[PDB]
């Protein structure tokens, strides 16, 4: 319906404005972009799924988010790659780690104070009813 897709609207206008707070933070520079096979040759091989926040906001506008529960996994999915990738113990892995858990603790942060349950609720049954 009219009412649904309005709902889709907002949830794609409230994901947009995060993933923009997200984006404009200095630390978060690094998982803006999709990294540069140039750079590092041998990410694609080693990260099955890249995720970045340009490829989320790209995934917004194409109405790949039914729900914030599904952004979150893409939020979680750069972090896990940002891990999995620099596991190591010297200061360069250490630092993209510490800002990694920084943008997933930041975007859960800022989705416990501005979502409000029933909007995901109503989400989450639209997408179950499709
Ligand atoms: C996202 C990312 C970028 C990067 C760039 C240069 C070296 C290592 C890197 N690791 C990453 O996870």
């Amino acid at each position: 319906s009219m009412q649904e897709e309005d709902t889709f609207r907002e949830l794609r206008i409230f994901l947009r404005n995060v993933t923009h707070r997200l984006a404009i933070d200095k630390r978060f520079r690094v998982f803006t972009k999709p990294v540069d096979p140039d750079e590092v040759p041998d990410y694609v091989t080693v990260i099955k799924q890249p995720m970045d926040l340009s490829s989320v906001i790209s995934k917004i506008d194409l109405h790949k988010y039914l729900t914030v529960k599904d952004y979150l996994r893409d939020i979680d999915l750069i972090c896990s790659n940002a891990l999995e990738y620099n596991p190591d113990r010297d200061p360069g892995d250490r630092l993209i780690r510490h800002r990694a858990c920084a943008l997933r603790d930041t975007a859960y942060a800022i989705i416990k104070e501005e979502l409000d349950e029933d909007f995901e609720q109503l989400c989450e049954e639209i997408q179950e009813s499709r």
